């Protein structure tokens, strides 16, 4: 549990080691799914 995107108010990508990152910003890397932005965190998914 470390969704860094939460700081701004974004969701979290399920399984970060398997979600092709489509986003990329100072928030790290993200993934797009269902047409919604999610924060990809290596510590997330715990």
């Amino acid at each position: 549990a470390s969704c860094w995107a939460q700081s701004q108010g974004y969701n979290c990508c399920n399984n970060p080691s398997s979600t092709k990152v489509e986003y990329t910003d100072a928030s790290g890397q993200w993934g797009v799914q269902n047409g919604q932005w999610c924060g990809i965190d290596y510590s997330y998914g715990q």
